[PDB]
């Protein structure tokens, strides 16, 4: 029903991903099926290369709601400060493992929406964090990538657990 989301340590989440030629209906399909798998999951954003689409496109929501979708494709972000904000972050590539990663805290972001519109907006906040997170899975970079080779190690010992027992639930 849902996509499949890859799993670290798998080597495609490594892939550095091509920009979107054009919004075509089959990218706003993919962004559509992003959305469902993101809030299936449940997660607040996810980057194309997750699923296995090695294309430069996010799906992002913020929301308690659910209901506040964002897309950025080709999007450039760019930070205003060399202020970091810590933030305990996520990622559905390395489920159910969290850590501390210190990021820009203000960044703005350049990017287009579904209808081929650019857009250039300031963030900061939860947006910088997430939008530099899965900007990262666009240059094949995951959170892990920042923790210690110890850290690193167990969250992939614990990550290959959690698949193993996701299918065995099957
Ligand atoms: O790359 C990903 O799969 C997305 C990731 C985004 C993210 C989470 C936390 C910090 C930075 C970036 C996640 O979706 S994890 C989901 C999550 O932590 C959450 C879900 C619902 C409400 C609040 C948080
Ligand atoms: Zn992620």
């Amino acid at each position: 029903a849902l996509l499949p989301i890859l799993s670290f340590p798998d080597p495609r989440l490594r892939t550095i991903a091509k920009p979107v030629e054009e919004v075509t209906d089959e990218i706003r399909q993919l962004a559509a099926d992003m959305f469902e798998t993101m809030y299936a999951a449940p997660g607040i954003g996810l980057a194309a290369s997750q699923v296995d689409r090695h294309i430069q496109l996010i799906v992002m929501d913020l929301s308690e709601s659910k209901d506040e979708p964002m897309v950025f494709i080709n999007p450039k972000v760019t930070p205003l400060t060399e202020e970091t904000q810590p933030y305990e972050e996520g990622c559905l590539s390395v489920p159910q493992i969290y850590d501390k990663v210190d990021r820009p805290s203000r960044v703005k972001i350049e990017a287009i929406n579904l209808e081929g519109q650019a857009f250039e907006i300031e963030a900061d906040g939860l947006l910088a964090v997430c939008i530099q997170h899965e900007m990262d899975h666009l240059n094949g970079k995951l959170f892990v990538d920042y923790l210690s080779p110890l850290k690193r190690q167990r969250a992939r010992e614990k990550v290959e657990k959690i698949v193993r027992q996701r299918e065995r639930e099957k």
